């Protein structure tokens, strides 16, 4: 019979995220992460199996998939799609928990954007990989590493880009995402969705937000803020659409970049990277890749 959730063996509940629930596991005595959907979820998991089993899509800033399989209890059947297990679990829980060094900045912010690039490259080739787009990056869909280093997770909203044809592989719908950190063109509706450049650059606007949540808890000399939400002085808890709109929209707010932040070199291009992923127009953002290059250029020196 079966070899993969035949013989894992859940031992604890991590928590539900938009679909299904997180569970800790052990494979052949190995930990591995197990997300469990139900018959009427089979939709949901199945395209996040799809998409995790895109041709050359493992990269280390991407969670390392296992595989999707049934089990069947003999009362009902479960959806699985097993993981790499990571102790720390999301980077909410990691900068809630800890502060982080300059040091430890640049890796989780060069990281994520390293696995962010590699999901919006298209690779050609006969085993090339389609340029792919999140929807909903957060800090609780990005895991962190023991090395210290990031991966992306909750791939289920992304959509997948065929160059060639110019067709995205399915048909999507409005403001499917976490509303805190929808971009302004999703928040008002008028992102144009025939348009796979337009999913791209509205990541790039979420991933600002990250690293401002990142920024946040870099100590230096002692001093460093609280961990925050994007927002959390402006909405409330769980915002409406609406609530983000009039902030985002009308009012043209963006995150508060601290005074303290210019004063230190690996904060100052961290800010300026920020501010130009949250231009309300997407075409005036920066890309991944150039991210990823001004990041990796900053932790050289
Ligand atoms: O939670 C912890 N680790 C952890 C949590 C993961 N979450 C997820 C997410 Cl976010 C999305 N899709 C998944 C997951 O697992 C399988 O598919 C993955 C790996 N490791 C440690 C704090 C106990």
């Amino acid at each position: 019979g079966g070899t993969i959730a035949r013989t894992i063996v859940l031992q604890e509940s991590i928590g539900k995220g938009r679909f299904g629930e997180v569970w800790r596991g052990k494979w052949r005595g190995e930990e591995v992460a197990v997300k469990i959907f139900s018959s009427r979820e089979e939709r949901s998991w199945f395209r996040e199996a799809e998409i995790y089993q895109t041709v050359m899509l493992r990269h280390e800033n991407i969670l390392g998939f296992i595989a999707a399989d049934n089990k069947d209890n003999g009362t009902w059947t479960q959806l699985w799609l097993v993981s790499d297990y990571h102790e720390h679990g999301s980077l909410f829980d990691y900068l809630n928990r800890y502060t982080v060094t300059v040091e430890g900045m640049i890796k989780l912010a060069l990281s994520t954007a390293s696995g962010l690039a590699h999901l919006h490259m298209e690779i050609v080739g006969t085993q090339g990989k389609p340029a792919i787009a999140h929807r909903d990056l957060k800090s609780k869909n990005i895991l962190v590493k023991k090395n210290g280093t990031c991966c992306i997770a909750d791939l289920g909203l992304a959509v997948r880009h065929d160059s060639a044809t110019d067709t995205i592989d399915i048909a999507p719908n409005h403001r499917v995402g976490t509303k805190r950190y929808m971009a302004p063109e999703v928040l008002d509706d008028s992102i144009n969705m025939k348009h796979f450049e337009s999913f791209k650059r509205a990541d790039i606007y979420a991933m600002g937000l990250v690293f401002w949540e990142i920024a946040r808890r870099c100590s230096i000399g002692g001093i460093h803020e609280d961990y925050q939400l994007p927002y959390y002085d402006l909405v409330p808890s769980d915002p409406s659409v609406e609530e983000m709109r009039k902030v985002v929209c009308e009012q043209k707010l963006r995150p508060n970049i601290p005074n303290r932040w210019q004063s230190c070199e690996a904060l100052r291009v961290m800010a300026k990277i920020m501010r130009e992923c949250w231009y309300a127009n997407g075409a005036a953002r920066l890309t991944a890749l150039r991210i990823k290059k001004t990041l990796s250029q900053l932790s050289q020196q």
